[PDB]
């Protein structure tokens, strides 16, 4: 109750996606050195590590009626959310064919982030590519901390299942998870021991690392910090 910022600091813009409780909006900040930043607000704070959103602070506003408005404040993500980006590259207009090596890094990224949160004993439990976060510098973080298709069927091993998915998702730059699979079908297709298919031009070493996310016994499954070396390995061998 120390993280709070002076509503009169906070100028609020125009929505830049739509979240749970509320909008996302853009905003100006004046900050303690009188300068301005872009951030965003959604209409934690111990976390200090690059691939996971940092808190900038809490505003409260007073309704004309006096009903409070709580606001988060969050640091402004350029290229927005992951999987949508992902859709972009494979269009014209938007970003190069990107590479693979581009597409590990960004599964480097949010394995060293869950690596983090995993060591504080911190679960997600919303793991998936549209709640991973791009940089104006382009390294990926992990946000917002129950779609059937990102669930394991029984954590951190749910979470790290939910990064198997998304590391599949970014390998097929943007496919929904199990296409002609219904979500009221996935508990059934998961128990008899089917799995995501491995992606067209997609290395054997990469497809063996997301599949052991996805192990029926979640002992089986490697933790963040495995998969995180197994994955920077893979991107150095290229
Ligand atoms: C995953 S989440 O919980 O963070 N979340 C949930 C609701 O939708 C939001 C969203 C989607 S696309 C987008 C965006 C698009 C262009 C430029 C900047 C953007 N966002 C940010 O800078 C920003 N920073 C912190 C949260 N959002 N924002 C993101």
């Amino acid at each position: 109750e120390d993280v709070v910022i002076d509503r009169n600091l906070l100028i609020l813009g125009k929505i830049l996606g739509e979240g749970e409780f509320g909008s996302v909006m853009e905003g100006n900040l004046k900050q303690e050195d009188g300068t301005s930043l872009k951030v965003a607000v959604k209409t934690m704070k111990d976390f200090s590590h690059p691939n996971v959103m940092r808190l900038l602070g809490v505003c409260i506003e007073m309704s004309s009626q006096g009903i409070p408005k709580p606001m988060v404040i969050l640091p402004f993500m350029k290229y927005g959310d992951l999987h949508t980006y992902l859709l972009y590259s494979r269009l014209e207009t938007g970003p190069k064919h990107i590479p693979l090596q581009t597409l590990l890094k960004f599964m480097v990224d949010i394995a060293l982030g869950m690596e983090y949160l995993s060591n504080r004993n911190f679960l997600h439990r919303d793991l998936a590519a549209r709640n991973c976060m791009l940089r104006d510098d382009m390294t990926v973080c992990v946000a917002d901390f129950m779609p059937v298709k990102w669930i394991a069927i029984e954590t951190s091993k749910s979470d790290v299942w939910a990064f198997g998915v998304t590391m599949w998702e970014i390998a097929t730059r943007g496919m929904t998870p199990y296409p002609g699979v219904q979500n009221h079908e996935m508990y059934d297709y998961l128990l008899h021991g089917h799995r995501l298919k491995q992606p067209e031009d997609c290395l054997d070493e990469l497809y063996e690392i997301m599949y052991s996310c996805w192990r029926t016994d979640p002992l089986d499954r490697p933790t963040f910090s495995v998969l995180r070396l197994q994955l920077e390995k893979l991107l150095e061998s290229l």
